[PDB]
């Protein structure tokens, strides 16, 4: 028991509670369980929109205008930022696994490259809202009516995330069991273009244990509860393929160009 039981748990959540604090306890907290009991720095209202596109943005004066950085490029970059960030966050927490870093420099990334997805989206759903999504910043969230309110395309890169959560949230226990989950998805164990699927999928056998472990303990009922709770990937791996379907149909057939290299790279592999 103890072994990795409460050890790993404290770990998974440890390195995690360090990487991304945004959890169901923080998402469902500010969403209503906190923030003076009102709502998480809502992002969409002039007030927020201002302190947002101004703050979160800031320093953005150039010979643009006319037809540049549309309501998307701004939101798209932000509504997507949480992604480009996680990647940086996951690691901070991923490298926590006593096997991840033991894997391979590329392998580790490779998995994430195609893992971080099922990761950010793993808990994301939780950090979602009916018409918004918990966003780091001053502890708020990006509403749908907002993100959507713009480029037909870029104007729909969350509604599908949150929505899925509304159906996924029915599989998210405590950030604890979740914190691990992200790992159960981090260790690739189902990512194309892997390197050491031996150590990767192996490091998972652990993260998985903790999952159903502190999970089958914090809520012991049924069998392979996790085996059926993980299968959720569907809606998970789904959103992913979607997140691209948009950035893919655009990155390959944008509305009329409006991106930079920092992007072309992100999408690109390695």
């Amino acid at each position: 028991e103890s072994a990795d039981l409460r050890a790993l748990a404290k770990h998974l959540y440890d390195s995690y509670i360090k990487s991304f604090p945004l959890t169901k306890a923080k998402a469902r907290a500010i969403l209503t369980g906190k923030t003076t009991d009102k709502s998480p720095f809502v992002i969409y209202d002039m007030n927020s929109l201002m302190m947002g596109e101004d703050k979160i943005k800031f320093k953005h004066i150039t010979p643009l205008q006319e037809q540049s950085k549309e309501v998307a490029i701004r939101i798209f970059q932000g509504c997507q930022f949480r992604s480009v960030e996680a990647v940086q966050e996951i690691t901070e927490y991923a490298k926590s696994i006593p096997g991840f870093v033991n894997l391979d420099l590329n392998d580790q990334v490779t998995l994430l490259k195609y893992g971080v997805h099922e990761i950010i989206y793993t808990m994301l759903a939780s950090l979602m809202n009916k018409d918004g999504v918990l966003i780091s910043e001053g502890q708020g969230f990006m509403t749908r009516e907002f993100l959507k309110s713009l480029r037909k395309p870029f104007g729909d890169f969350m509604e599908p995330k949150f929505e899925f959560a509304v159906k996924f949230n029915a599989l998210e226990l405590d950030d604890s069991d979740l914190a691990i989950f992200i790992a159960v998805i981090i260790l690739s164990g189902d990512r194309p273009g892997l390197l050491n699927v031996k150590p990767i999928e192996d490091i998972q056998d652990n993260l998985l244990q903790a999952l159903e472990l502190q999970l089958k303990l914090n809520h012991p009922e049924s069998s392979q509860l996790f085996a059926k709770l993980l299968q959720k990937m569907t809606d998970l791996r789904q959103i992913v393929t979607e997140h691209v379907q948009l950035l893919q149909v655009i990155k390959k057939t944008e509305t009329d160009m409006s991106l930079h290299p920092l992007l072309q790279e992100i999408y690109k592999d390695l």
